[PDB]
DNA sequence: ACTAATAGATTAGAGCCGTCA
RNA sequence: UGACGGCUCUAAUCUAUUAGU
């Protein structure tokens, strides 16, 4: 018996300078931002993995159809929608061991096969780019479980672009199963896969397919996460910050701050009061000296309360006139509403308010043009709540819409939480593999 | 400024120092993907 | 001044399964 | 690791009290 307030949707930016909602109508009506001349592979494994990694590259050059095309665009096209080069008659190739006596790798010592396993990939990998005269741009690894984790951290130090694709990905036609049918069948989304693999490689190799174009001026976010580690004493320490979204005179910034602050306490999932002094300190100047200027007001994330002498330290460490609020994001809070008539859910959009501070938002709601419901069942509901910080309700809860769209690895409409908290998870799981590693690298492109 | 030849430890090193932490960080950080690096140096 | 046992209320890993009738 | 969502079991600290050597 209230009403539910509904804020409309925001909006990207595409070429020309010119605005839409979707991005894979953009793609396909305008394709992307900034162009590249082309790109140069690269391939390791076994020549089956050449095979097979060719027949579907010159699969991609021509259109293919989807199941229900309205539920997802077709593809018409790697050149159509962008018009970069990318050819099978350019691919350098680095042969692996196939006699491979330690064929039990999969009931065995799991950290030695592991060790010697990315020690090869590795080392044939930085041989290749430290050897060879040919140049390259990406590297794609396939392989016939604490696996790809280690991949990364080893070669984070030499500033790699990497990319992993599974071997049943690509040939999933005659990996069949002991009945002989396909273990994962792919015949109703092959175009959203074809989507989300050339978007992927566009990106890394240094194209930015679309930037906001809806934002304001003085403004910076930023988010943090915490992951489980034991080695020796249980230190949780965790603390991989991400995000800044800096804004200059003009363009958009994701380089974020990043290295492992400990908290060597067991269960103190809060911040130690040593090491809050140094995030903020670290955040502050990397947008004043590409900006000229302080950020005037600035915004944290964040999904667990944390304690008051924190927020003190943070207060003391802030310069003035800078306001600091903490979002705390919840997804499991049971809701469950219920369109009152037909077999069809809520829309997406719809907020609720129950006082000044808390707040409930859907994001799962079913798009007017997509004819469905991006959740399989029925959708539930996300929390919001601020801790600490006074400021403006209405903006804060609108905004954090405009950032649900800004996951590069895929081409979904949207994404349900904010992807800040997924850059940050992303991170942490990665950056944890090896404690060798010293002043991590400031770019989004080596890990994802 | 101008410190004469003397120093010239101080001096080689100031500039190598800048310049080669200029280009780590502009390797480091950037988005855009980059093959070469023309230096220009009065 | 720390060691066991019942609750409320937070809070993090992993493992399956479908992909929109 | 293609990526997203919906689920399914497991664990753990912070309060505030009680029984206890
Ligand atoms: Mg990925």
């Amino acid at each position: 018996m209230k009403e539910l307030i509904y804020i409309e949707e925001p909006s990207i930016l595409f070429a020309h300078g010119q605005k839409c909602t979707d991005p894979r109508d953009g793609l396909a009506l305008f394709g992307p931002l900034n162009q590249i001349y082309g790109i140069k592979s690269g391939v390791v494994g076994t020549q089956k993995g050449l095979q097979i990694f060719k027949s579907y590259l010159d699969k991609i050059q021509k259109p293919i159809y989807n199941h229900n095309n309205i539920t997802r665009p077709m593809f018409p096209g790697f050149e159509a929608v962008f018009g970069c080069k990318w050819e099978s008659q350019n691919i350098v190739f680095k042969e692996i061991t196939d006699e491979e006596i330690r064929r039990y790798l999969f009931n065995a010592s799991t950290h030695k096969r592991t060790y010697d396993l990315v020690t090869l990939f590795n080392d044939k990998i930085i041989t290749a780019n430290k050897n060879d005269e040919e140049r390259v741009d990406v590297w794609f690894v396939i392989v016939p479980a604490q696996f790809h984790d280690q991949l990364k951290a080893r070669l984070l130090e030499h500033t790699i672009p990497t990319q992993i694709l599974r071997e049943s990905t690509l040939a999933w036609r005659d990996f069949k199963n002991t009945f002989g049918a396909p273990i994962r069948d792919f015949s109703k989304i092959e175009g959203h896969l074809a989507w989300t693999i050339s978007t992927a490689a566009y990106y890394k190799a240094g194209g930015k397919p679309w930037k906001l174009g809806d934002i304001r001026p003085g403004v910076c976010y930023l988010g943090l996460v915490y992951k489980k580690i034991e080695k020796s004493k249980n230190p949780q320490n965790a603390c991989c910050a991400a995000q800044m979204f800096l804004d200059n005179g003009d363009g958009t910034v994701f380089k974020g701050e990043v290295g492992p602050w400990y908290n060597p306490e067991k269960g103190e999932y809060h911040l130690k009061p040593k090491e809050a002094k140094a995030l903020l300190t670290q955040a502050l100047e990397s947008y004043k000296e590409q900006n000229k200027s302080y950020p005037k007001e600035v915004f944290i994330h964040a999904r667990t309360r944390f304690n008051d002498e924190e927020w003190n330290a943070f207060n003391e460490v802030t310069p003035k006139n800078t306001n600091l609020v903490g979002v705390t994001i919840t997804k499991s809070k049971p809701l469950k509403l219920y369109k009152t008539e037909g077999a069809f859910p809520i829309m997406r959009g719809n907020a609720y308010i129950v006082d000044e501070k808390k707040a409930f938002l859907w994001t799962l709601g079913f798009v007017p043009k997509l004819q469905s419901t991006l959740s399989m069942e029925v959708p539930n509901p996300i929390f919001i709540e601020i801790n600490k910080g006074e400021a403006e309700i209405q903006q804060v809860l609108k905004d954090i819409l405009a950032l649900t769209k800004l996951n590069y690895n895929a081409c979904i409409y949207a994404d349900g939480e904010p992807v800040t908290l997924r850059f940050a998870n992303k991170i942490g799981e990665i950056l944890t593999a090896s404690t060798e590693i010293k002043t991590p690298p400031l770019a989004f492109k080596y890990y994802i």
